[PDB]
């Protein structure tokens, strides 16, 4: 219907988001509409307060902002790592330049933990050099190369071991296997992880502090979360009772979910934490070992729901899809250049004029890009309104986490430009890219 | 076999690539293990000559280099404009920023036809500010504000109406269907392409020149675009009896392809112009239109065979599935996309040497922390290939740097052109402080 467009769903919309009695949608007190005057459009608009009131919905759910780690791969920026910084987050950094960035915004190293299945020994020697916190090991040559690098600078780098415990978690289920057929870690079910532990234990620039796994995508309750640490606990107790060796920490990784369309539930991140750390002492308890301190990196469910995506709508056209059905074509100023996630994952994004309020009868609609390629679709097949018109402006929400991150200039289209508000202002975060910027690289 | 993964698929390669005695592939000369040395991997290498053929074997089949457009939308620079420039060819742009590259190399701009589905006010007024031969129209909104624009200017802007003739073309078929669901143009079977033709034609600030279709992906043979151009050609005779209007333009697209694997036949050019470039001529005849000047826009195989992708192997693993073996280089889905998002199957090899190894089931993945960064998905490939190793992805040159991202902050490779045993860069690669820059 008509008035459910006009809704606003405030499960998926930033949480400082209303639509305000003409139809205009407010973020911390700022009018969309008149972001995208001032910054023009394509837009991202980051609320400031909903992301922070996620690192602190994290931190009390976990025991604390040092556990919670803020996974980067999802939006980074020097802004994002100061919020973090100032939250008290740890950061979770996957490549020499997301270090670069978090240590252009004065990230303590301390609180970095490092990722990455195939790091190279300056990427290596930097991390030792700069005195990050944790790197998470993710082979053989790995685990020899750091311990190597280590010894050049004389020192002793803590680290993790990433084991796959044979779980993928989902949102409606979780898959269970022996074996995972995919790049990272160590298998827990061959003897490969605990051959690591041993390797990482024999080192004599390497202090092996405890095992990390990554399980999830959407992930909405803690059962798979906890099938996955009791299998990874199981190695805990093979290496306290082979080895002596008490591990202090544990890391079950992010994929915690939010809700991208209406019809989703938003996270519980109280229930579903309060469930797998209960679940994990209760597991410690019954194999004789210490309780680990958890760690968890989200990424989606800290940067996610803070950030939506303005478009101004152009050019519109019905378009017989046989000879008695109509779909109704919007195209939108940008497309797959800035949110790759519908044409590469399938992924569903809401999407809302938050200019006006419509009026038209509802009708199949495909909202589109600019690019010159069929697949550059953003909204494969909903019901609009049909007063949907140019020069409206329309927003995609929960386009904070892996769109900016994934961008391209295909087309030579221009990076857009990154907001954030809080307080009735708005402040820039990243300027939009220019021709000239294109350009540079000749 | 390993004797089958040391050689080098020569239609699938650029065509001045070479596999020496010592197993290091060369290209113009150039050892590609050298430019990886000095320019750093990821790394583009662009075969010029390869290119520059290629612009000369569609230039010689259609008829001259004015009746092929290149389709920047696969790869633009300026060195590119320049390229096609030289060559004779025409440019195809589909957006303000590719036609500011095309202009700041000194492109012409009458020799530029624009695309786009959704061409704004200012992109139409740059168009016509700059003298661009031809726009093609994709909507009746465009079509009335470039009439709009151009009025302003006191410019005729000559255009051609792409319509949507419901036909799909690919390698082993064709789709035929009387509707298209998709963005772009007007539907030939409800009678909307006619109307704005009609519209185009009555407008006062446009000059319809033709109608143009885009109907192929990796055509190999003329029969999709034939039935194509049989279908527009009728809406052809329906102006000329209607409207008593000739147009002597056809601009039938592109869609041509190249050979991405070594069982993949390369395009035979010739024979596929001169199929569908006869039949056109006969369809003319059959229902008594002037034949048109037929206009192709080839994307893929003008730049893809040129270029080729250099990595550096690091991390190797046994993964137990059976067990594969999982080879990690240097990049991955930020520099090329297309096995992720489409599916596409690239050609791999050692460039660096010859492997010596008992070939296993093999998988190629990048360095980004996702598990779908696979660039290769199921291979069989020595077992010996290792870290330090140079391995190249062949026929990159097509889609590949233009859909690049910055996913975990990765740079953008440098892209290297080579001619004459020489080498000069084209574009520099990316640093943290260009990312640091928008800051
Ligand atoms: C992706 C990832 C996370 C977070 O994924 P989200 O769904 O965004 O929470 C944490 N740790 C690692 C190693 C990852 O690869
Ligand atoms: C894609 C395209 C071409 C060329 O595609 P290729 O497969 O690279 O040849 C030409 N014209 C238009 C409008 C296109 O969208
Ligand atoms: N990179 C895509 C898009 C180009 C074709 C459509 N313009 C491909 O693999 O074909
Ligand atoms: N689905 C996310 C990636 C999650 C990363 C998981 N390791 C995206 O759009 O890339």
């Amino acid at each position: 219907t008509v008035e459910n467009f006009n809704e606003l769903p405030a499960h998926v919309w930033p949480r400082n988001a209303v639509r305000q009695e003409d139809g205009v949608v407010t973020v911390a007190g700022v009018p969309l509409p008149d972001l995208a005057e001032e910054y023009g459009t394509p837009l991202f608009v980051v609320d400031e307060d909903d992301f922070r009131s996620r690192c602190r919905d994290m931190a009390t759910a976990f025991g604390g902002p040092g556990n919670v780690h803020y996974a980067s791969k999802a939006f980074l920026t020097k802004t994002i790592a100061r919020w973090v910084d100032e939250e008290g987050l740890a950061l979770d950094i996957a490549s020499i330049n997301e270090l670069g960035i978090a240590l252009a915004a004065g990230f303590p190293a301390s609180r970095i933990t490092a990722h990455g299945n195939n790091k190279g020994v300056e990427f290596l020697r930097a991390l030792v050099q700069n005195g990050v916190g944790h790197v998470v090991l993710d082979s053989a040559q790995e685990l020899e190369l750091l311990d190597y690098v280590a010894a050049g600078e004389g020192k002793i780098q803590d680290v993790l071991i990433r084991v796959k415990p044979g779980i993928e978690a989902h949102t409606h289920e979780f898959i269970a296997t022996s074996h995972e057929d995919q790049k990272f870690g160590f298998s827990l079910a061959s003897g490969s992880a605990f051959e690591a532990a041993k390797a990482a234990n024999n080192a004599e620039n390497l202090n092996l502090v405890g095992l990390h796994c990554h399980v999830g995508s959407q992930v909405f309750d803690a059962e798979g979360f906890k099938l996955a640490a009791e299998r990874v606990l199981g190695l805990y107790s093979q290496i306290h009772s082979e080895l002596g060796v008490a591990l202090p920490e544990l890391d079950l990784g992010g994929g915690y979910g939010i809700a991208y369309t209406a019809a989703e539930e938003p996270l519980n991140v109280a229930e579903v934490a309060s469930d797998l750390l209960t679940a994990v002492g209760k597991m410690a308890a019954e194999l004789g070992i210490d309780a680990p301190t958890v760690l968890v990196e989200p990424g989606r469910a800290i940067a996610g729901p803070s950030t939506v995506t303005i478009y101004e709508v152009g050019t519109t056209k019905d378009v017989h899809v046989d000879d008695d059905k109509t779909r109704r074509y919007i195209a939108v100023d940008g497309g797959m250049s800035d949110n790759i996630r519908p044409a590469l994952y399938g992924s569903e994004y809401d999407a809302r004029v938050v200019s006006r309020f419509a009026e038209g009868d509802p009708v199949s609609t495909r909202i589109v890009g600019s690019h010159c390629e069929s697949g550059d679709i953003l909204i494969n097949d909903e019901i609009y309104p049909s007063d949907i018109t140019s020069g409206d402006f329309l927003a995609l929400a929960a386009t904070g986490a892996y769109c900016y991150a994934m961008s391209s200039r295909y087309n030579a289209f221009t990076r857009p430009a990154v907001v954030s508000v809080r307080a009735g202002s708005s402040r820039l975060m990243l300027r939009r890219e220019t021709l000239d910027d294109i350009l540079s690289l000749e």
